[PDB]
């Protein structure tokens, strides 16, 4: 599923990220932006071998399963087919364990390169939420 901007910002609070770990859900948004252009299906492959899932491009080398990662773990308890959902819930879930590991969004290096600092809010201007 491609969201639009609007309507995933509506998901993401339905699902709780609005302002989870301090990160406003503008931030969210632009992560999602630069991570997936809002495609829940999206995926990359990693020099390392490990593959990114979903809107939020979560890591296969720490975070879901895919059977193809070696020593890799699997620390959201799911398969990274579940990131691929048109129904967010399992890459929320997710996010939120990754967000809370530490670096908080910086975990996400395009949050970090093209979000942290900016006007994040502008993602969710106008939205109905
Ligand atoms: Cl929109
Ligand atoms: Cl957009
Ligand atoms: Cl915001
Ligand atoms: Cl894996
Ligand atoms: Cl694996
Ligand atoms: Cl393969
Ligand atoms: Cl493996
Ligand atoms: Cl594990
Ligand atoms: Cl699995
Ligand atoms: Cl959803
Ligand atoms: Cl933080
Ligand atoms: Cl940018
Ligand atoms: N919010
Ligand atoms: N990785
Ligand atoms: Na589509
Ligand atoms: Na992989
Ligand atoms: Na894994
Ligand atoms: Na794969
Ligand atoms: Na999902």
């Amino acid at each position: 599923k491609v969201f639009g901007r609007c309507e995933l910002a509506a998901a993401m609070k339905r699902h709780g990220l609005d302002n989870y770990r301090g990160y406003s859900l503008g931030n969210w948004v632009c992560a999602a932006k630069f991570e997936s252009n809002f495609n829940t299906q999206a995926t990359n492959r990693n020099t390392d071998g490990s593959t990114d899932y979903g809107i939020l491009q979560i890591n296969s080398r720490w975070w879901c399963n895919d059977g193809r990662t070696p020593g890799s773990r699997n620390l959201c308890n799911i398969p990274c087919s579940a990131l691929l959902s048109s129904d967010i819930t399992a890459s929320v879930n997710c996010a939120k364990k990754i967000v809370s590991d530490g670096n908080g969004m910086n975990a996400w290096v395009a949050w970090r390169n093209r979000c942290k600092g900016t006007d994040v809010q502008a993602w969710i201007r106008g939205c109905r939420l």
